[PDB]
């Protein structure tokens, strides 16, 4: 019906339908020659938000299976009337958090979502020299949530989103994250608190946190729990529904000390009673004591040896 296209890099590109997301952003799913795209449309209000993605993508060594794949990032329009673009792949499942909502998952299939997900984690948070595009800094994500994990075809998750995350470089302190923070339901206590001055392994147990908290969300549709799957509910809406202040998370998590509820007749799966343990690990008050990205991953390989 529509002959007229638009143009990224001279090549033409359609409009198909728009999803919103965070900062008064949105994303389109777009057909960009002959494939299906994603691009995100920042206002330039989140000006700050887009270059710190695309200066993410920039970054040494980020492509991964394990990370939303980058395709480019541009200014559109005038000096005055100015859009910002950033185009990644396009995941027809969409987020785990949309994936949760409509859908229970088998033991297997939660592994593989668990795995993969830890992997492309891990691979974040990982500094690595000798790349040919040069040394691949530690990244903290900042914002680690069901609805910032995509799941491709097959169930493989990757890591999406990347406007909060902060780089890390062996010479330095911690960069300006410019007042920006994450969602309010995944903070960590620390976070909640307010403490501040974070560094770089204190950041890597920020994203653990959260992380815990998917692969509770992960743990609450899966078919391996010897009893009823309950329809879908994001961490901490039991508790303080689907749209808490600040004050009710401080509440919830840091004065009462509360986390998501590891029912027991999750455990009698031997895989699941190890799954819960390394919840908890990643979850945990003190930000010492949780589990690495790489260490949850090998957790996730044992509990899938075992089963
Ligand atoms: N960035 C980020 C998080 C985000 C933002 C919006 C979002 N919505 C969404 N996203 C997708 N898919 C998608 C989104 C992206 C890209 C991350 C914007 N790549 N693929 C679908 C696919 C099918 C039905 C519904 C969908 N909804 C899914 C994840």
């Amino acid at each position: 019906l529509g002959t007229e296209n638009l143009y990224f890099q001279s090549m033409p590109l359609q409009l198909l339908e728009v999803k919103a997301r965070g900062r008064f952003g949105c994303v389109w799913k777009a057909q960009l020659l002959n494939e299906y795209v994603a691009v995100k449309i920042f206002p330039i209000q989140d000006k700050q938000s887009w270059q710190n993605e695309y200066e993410v993508y920039s970054l040494p060594g980020m492509k991964h299976e394990n990370i939303l794949q980058f395709i480019g990032a541009e200014k559109r329009g005038t000096s005055v009337d100015v859009d910002l673009w950033l185009i990644t792949a396009f995941h027809e499942k969409g987020s785990l958090s949309d994936f949760l909502k409509a859908n229970v998952v088998s033991w297997n299939e939660l592994c593989h979502i668990a795995e993969t997900m830890a992997r492309g984690l891990a691979y974040l948070h990982e500094d690595i020299p000798g790349l040919k595009d040069g040394h691949k800094p530690a990244i903290s994500h900042r914002d680690i949530k069901s609805k910032n994990v995509l799941l491709k075809n097959n169930l493989t998750a990757c890591i999406a989103d990347f406007g909060l995350a902060l780089k890390f470089e062996a010479g330095k302190s911690a960069g300006d994250t410019h007042g920006q923070v994450g969602t309010r339901r995944y903070m960590a206590p620390e976070v909640l608190e307010g403490a501040i001055n974070f560094q770089r392994d204190a950041f890597l147990r920020i994203d653990m946190y959260a992380m815990g908290l998917v692969l509770w969300e992960l743990a609450s549709r899966c078919t391996a729990a010897d009893g009823p799957v309950d329809e879908y509910m994001l961490p901490f809406e039991e508790e303080i529904g689907q749209h808490p202040s600040l004050e009710d998370m401080q509440e919830v998590v840091v004065h009462k000390k509360k986390r998501p509820v590891l029912r027991d007749y999750w455990q009698k799966h031997a895989g699941m009673a190890m799954l819960c343990e390394t919840i908890e690990e990643c979850w945990d008050h003190d930000a010492e004591a949780r589990l690495s990205a790489g260490c949850v991953g090998e957790r996730i390989t044992q509990m899938q040896r075992l089963t």
